[PDB]
Protein backbone atom coordinates (compact mmCIF):
# COMPACT_ATOMS: atom_id res chain seq x y z
CA UNK A 1 0.00 0.00 0.00
CA UNK A 2 1.38 3.51 -1.76
CA UNK A 3 1.75 6.56 0.89
CA UNK A 4 0.38 5.65 4.28
CA UNK A 5 1.62 5.43 7.50
CA UNK A 6 1.09 4.59 11.00
CA UNK A 7 -1.27 6.91 13.32
CA UNK A 8 1.01 6.78 15.81
CA UNK A 9 3.45 8.12 13.24
CA UNK A 10 4.84 11.42 15.60
CA UNK A 11 3.74 15.12 14.01
CA UNK A 12 7.53 15.91 14.72
CA UNK A 13 8.62 12.90 12.52
CA UNK A 14 6.15 12.73 9.55
CA UNK A 15 6.33 17.04 9.02
CA UNK A 16 9.56 17.87 8.69
CA UNK A 17 9.21 15.34 5.92
CA UNK A 18 6.40 16.63 4.28
CA UNK A 19 7.38 20.50 5.04
CA UNK A 20 4.39 20.53 6.83
CA UNK A 21 3.80 23.51 9.28
CA UNK A 22 5.66 23.56 12.47
CA UNK A 23 3.37 24.10 15.48
CA UNK A 24 2.95 26.00 18.67
CA UNK A 25 4.03 25.20 22.19
CA UNK A 26 0.14 24.98 22.75
CA UNK A 27 0.04 21.34 20.72
CA UNK A 28 -3.10 19.45 20.28
CA UNK A 29 -1.97 16.57 18.98
CA UNK A 30 1.44 14.80 18.47
CA UNK A 31 0.89 12.11 15.88
CA UNK A 32 -1.14 11.35 12.66
CA UNK A 33 -3.83 9.93 13.90
CA UNK A 34 -3.99 12.80 17.28
CA UNK A 35 -4.31 15.17 13.80
CA UNK A 36 -7.21 13.39 12.29
CA UNK A 37 -9.00 13.65 16.00
CA UNK A 38 -8.36 17.14 16.41
CA UNK A 39 -9.82 18.39 13.14
CA UNK A 40 -13.01 15.80 13.14
CA UNK A 41 -13.47 16.43 16.59
CA UNK A 42 -14.98 12.75 16.90
CA UNK A 43 -13.76 9.07 16.59
CA UNK A 44 -12.70 8.60 13.33
CA UNK A 45 -14.25 6.01 11.51
CA UNK A 46 -12.34 3.91 8.35
CA UNK A 47 -12.79 6.50 5.30
CA UNK A 48 -12.95 9.24 7.38
CA UNK A 49 -10.18 11.89 6.92
CA UNK A 50 -9.37 15.19 7.49
CA UNK A 51 -7.63 17.80 5.81
CA UNK A 52 -4.78 19.86 6.73
CA UNK A 53 -2.23 22.55 5.25
CA UNK A 54 -3.19 21.10 1.87
CA UNK A 55 -2.79 17.89 2.65
CA UNK A 56 -5.72 14.61 3.03
CA UNK A 57 -5.66 12.69 6.29
CA UNK A 58 -7.30 9.19 5.59
CA UNK A 59 -8.20 6.01 8.18
CA UNK A 60 -7.75 3.27 6.41
CA UNK A 61 -7.04 0.96 9.20
CA UNK A 62 -8.75 0.85 13.08
CA UNK A 63 -7.13 -1.72 14.70
CA UNK A 64 -9.84 -1.75 17.55
CA UNK A 65 -9.97 2.11 18.49
CA UNK A 66 -6.76 2.69 17.31
CA UNK A 67 -6.35 4.60 14.23
CA UNK A 68 -3.46 1.79 12.98
CA UNK A 69 -3.00 3.53 9.27
CA UNK A 70 -3.46 6.80 7.59
CA UNK A 71 -3.69 7.48 3.51
CA UNK A 72 -2.07 11.09 3.17
CA UNK A 73 -3.05 12.31 -0.18
CA UNK A 74 -2.37 16.38 -1.49
CA UNK A 75 -5.23 18.68 -1.82
CA UNK A 76 -6.15 20.80 -4.91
Amino acid sequence: ESLTVEGALEYVELAPQLNLPQQEEDADFHTVAGLIMEELQTIPDVGDFADFHGWRFEVVEKEGQRIERVKITKLP
